[PDB]
């Protein structure tokens, strides 16, 4: 439907020149790669011209599960031994998941200073047509829900340009459910002078993002909730543990914590460590703990797929709803360290229909010869290939000109949950937000309109 | 009490920082000098810190006084003789304001096509040290009512931010009015499916100001009223008078022509004047026509406060309260000075002395023919500052 709505360069430039004003005017916007520390000047967050075509079963499905999964991984991040389990041996390897591990078993032996605790996640997903949906990555770190939400709503300006039902746009709030969140997390440390803490870079692309959700934490508390950012850096210096367990930022005490620095991303150095230790053994409420966003590190996500281990989770039969609906959309994947009888016969139809998977990169042959002749096989890891939906959309990016390209997407499906890490009760747990995020076959910023 | 409010470096910077971020996501912007024709990237307009110091009583004098001061441009306007009278000389010393005039000459000798018009006003006023004196009256091109607005929605923030009370801050809904005005025109084309246009550059700050207006446009209209923008250099070739005196746009009608191009600012060529002329002749619903435009020159405004003068304009006696309402803003001049903040992109916010000229805005939507006035309303304001500019607001006391 792209290509048939726009019939000219005329018509191209005229909707390309409406939607970059239109961004501009809604704060749909980043800090220039020039000056990520200064707001002076801002450019358009990169969009597609138009939202790309996804169909409605595949979102509606993503969507349904979404809560179920969020409970999934509230749970694993409050087992103690499954993640120290899941841990032991990649600790002695990697010297940064050390440290993070260490700060945990740290917060653990003290006991938990701090019951609450909220959840973000951003689950992607991918519509495989070798269409079925497929999750490919959980994020509980670091978590652009105002830009999501901007995204769509200048798509459904666009779809009026160009005559198209608007009705298949589907709504997009996430934002005001990560706003609603937050403040309920502020209100539930129970101290109206607590401060409120972005945990935030000091170049970042997204600043314009965190200044609207400040205005809006703002305006709820009615101007009582003092907000204020530090990074790891400065909080080494700026952060300290107080005799009561409060965390005092400057020697006032801080309330939440809510970080856009990813535990499993920021290769942090000794300082940081420190900081974020600080932040960890506290009495402040942490959006997320360390423990949430370690929780989904590729290992363990891998680790949910193998045979009883979602049941673990949910281990009761009112519960096989959620287990059956997050295993349908999983991808396969066969770690060929173990040798049971679904591994082999699953080597043996990758070695005669080689064409169906990938082996981690080789693939057809390549990867056929492999499994016959590899003894080697516990690093190795087979998986479902997976072919995506290929359409075609224009990119909004500044100073390009925008051309017509086949694309391929991944669908993001945002939420929160708010629990208690001593007796895993959940106060709140809600899917709300969307996105796409569109490639050629980093990309850019996407919507989906639904068939 | 600007200096008294930000007692260290640390909280200035805090403070500006919160304002730019806030500028920025709430469309308190303009395109880069870098880029004056691209809207890729945009910088925050510039602006005060916090808003200025001014008058109470001064400023409710601009305002009171406004609604009459665009009726005066109206029947100015209106009046062809007056105004053929006031250019006499002028027009042989000047060929840009010739060119105008043989305009509105052309336009007249072939009879007023179309009567409804709509006048755009913003009026100047500094304060002398306090008695409030008119410095300019500007009706030709406007524009920027969003970014008076948004500036004053900022200031109500930063007042916030230094624990002052933000209910000496006025309301400023300027846009609303402007917007409304000019759906009104155009409903009264009568055609929905005739061309609203921006007359604009193709370079302009203010581009993201004239596309906020569009799509307030677009929902007020129910998604009915088809936006176009073009050039006087660009509408020397794609506008025509159609044999009907339609203005055509590539061959389609045009309803409104909203003009941020300035008549008497802008030394339009050849081909640009013709253009306007086309536009003039046409039956489009001028907003503002160039009748209009040059009703507020300099040598106008000088021969209304020439003695007996405004009483042509106001000749009943139920009228004397405007006439001795206007006359009184009427004129060296010492304007009141303060301290403020400057915000500009890339540079560092200082404390300087500072001093401003109060904006006034309204629109009136009246008939040519018979000088009839549907719509006369004040609606919005600004100041100007400067070192002894930015946008600015005022805190009355």
């Amino acid at each position: 439907y792209v290509e048939k709505s726009v019939n000219s360069e005329t018509k191209l430039h005229k909707l390309a020149d409406f939607a970059i004003d239109w961004a501009h005017n809604n704060g749909l916007i980043l800090r220039t790669k020039q000056f990520l520390n200064k707001s002076d000047v801002a450019e358009f967050a990169p969009v597609s011209l138009l939202p790309s075509p996804f169909p409605r079963h595949a979102f509606e499905k993503a969507v349904a599960v979404h809560e179920a999964l969020q409970l999934l991984y509230f749970r694993v991040a409050c087992d103690y031994e499954f993640m120290m389990d899941a841990y032991k041996d990649v600790v002695n390897t990697d010297n940064h998941l050390r440290q993070l591990v260490n700060i945990i078993k740290d917060a653990h032996k003290q006991g938990i200073k701090q019951p609450t605790t909220l959840l973000i996640m951003r689950a992607d997903y991918m519509l495989n047509t070798l269409y079925e949906l497929k999750q490919v990555e959980v994020n509980t770190g670091a978590i652009g829900l105002g830009i999501d939400r901007r995204t769509t709503e200048l798509h459904r300006q666009m779809l009026r340009k160009v005559g198209m039902d608007t009705s298949n746009s589907p709504a997009n709030n996430g934002d005001s459910n990560m706003i609603e969140s937050l403040f309920m997390a502020w209100e539930a440390f129970g101290n109206k002078n607590a401060l409120f803490v972005f945990l935030s870079h000091e170049r970042l692309q997204y600043k314009f993002e965190l200044r609207n959700i400040q205005c809006q934490l703002e305006e709820l508390s009615n101007g009582q909730m003092k907000v204020e950012y530090v990074s790891l850096k400065a909080g080494y210096e700026q952060l300290k543990l107080g005799e009561d367990y409060s965390l005092l930022l400057n020697g006032e005490i801080v309330g939440v914590v809510y970080s856009t620095i990813s535990a499993l991303g920021h290769q942090a150095n000794a300082r940081e460590m420190e900081a974020r230790r600080t932040i960890e053994l506290s009495n402040a409420i942490k959006a997320p703990s360390l423990a949430i966003a370690i929780s989904s590190s590729k290992k363990i996500q891998q680790l949910l797929t193998t045979p009883g281990t979602l049941e673990r989770f949910f281990p009761s039969a009112t519960e096989a709803d959620k287990v059956a609906a997050i295993r349908e959309t999983f991808t396969g994947l066969w770690g060929l360290e173990k040798s049971d009888d679904q591994t082999e016969r699953r080597i043996k139809d990758a070695i005669e229909n080689p064409a169906n998977y990938v082996l981690k990169n080789f693939y057809d042959e390549a990867l056929a010869e492999k499994l016959r002749t590899m003894p080697e096989r516990a690093s190795h890891i087979l998986m479902q290939k997976l072919i995506p939906m290929a359409t075609k959309n224009y990119f909004l990016r500044p100073f390009h000109e925008p051309k017509l390209n086949v694309v391929v997407g991944e669908l993001g499906v945002n939420g929160t949950l708010l629990g208690n890490l001593r007796d895993q009760s959940v106060r709140h747990n809600v899917q709300s937000g969307h996105l796409l995020r569109t490639k050629l076959r980093t990309g850019v910023g996407d919507s989906p309109y639904l068939f």
